[PDB]
């Protein structure tokens, strides 16, 4: 579908078999979710944002359900007051931006 | 213009005679820079981003020129590694998300 911008691009994702809400985020380069558990082992990772940094787990090849469509991805998991789905998981459901 | 996301969305824009590049952000509300000089009054704010809070200056009704498309709004000046153009002036060019 298309989404215009002028409310947060939220969409409902399904990931370890937990719901949550996530902004489709063009700006930022990977996935991070906030309180969400997921299984096997993980790198520590610190990504840097407006504000400062903040030291996540870094968790490869796990599926996430996006608007309804299956994808596979790295995603992070530590402190942060919104959960983003990044470039790397948008490209695999082809999500563009249009002007 | 259509942009996929395997690269950062990066457009060039002009803003107080300046030139700069920025990345368009669907996950920032706002529009901020960092090392820009805009003219006038201002009023002192907080933004929070990933990392944490930043102060910053707020200008209004800036004039700023995206990938070619002539619009105004507010801007915002302070630290960030990187120039962001949010929601609030995507809006105003007609930018939108699809997938
Ligand atoms: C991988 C990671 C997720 C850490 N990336 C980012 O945070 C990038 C960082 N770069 C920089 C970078 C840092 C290090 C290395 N390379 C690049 C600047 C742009 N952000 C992306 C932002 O869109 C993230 C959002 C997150 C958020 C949304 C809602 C509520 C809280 C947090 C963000 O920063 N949002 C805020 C925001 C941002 C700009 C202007 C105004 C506002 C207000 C608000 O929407």
């Amino acid at each position: 579908p298309q989404i215009t911008l002028w409310q947060r691009p939220l969409v409902t994702i399904k990931i370890g078999g937990q719901l949550r809400e996530a902004l489709l985020d063009t700006g930022a380069d990977d996935t991070i979710f906030e309180e969400i558990s997921l299984p096997g082992r993980w790198k520590p990772k610190m990504i840097g944002g407006i504000g400062g940094f903040v030291k996540v787990r870094q968790y490869d090849q796990i599926p996430i359900e996006i608007c309804g469509h299956k994808v596979i991805g790295t995603v992070l998991v530590g402190p942060t007051p919104a959960n983003v789905i990044g470039r790397n998981l948008m490209t695999q459901i082809g999500c563009t931006l249009n002007f």
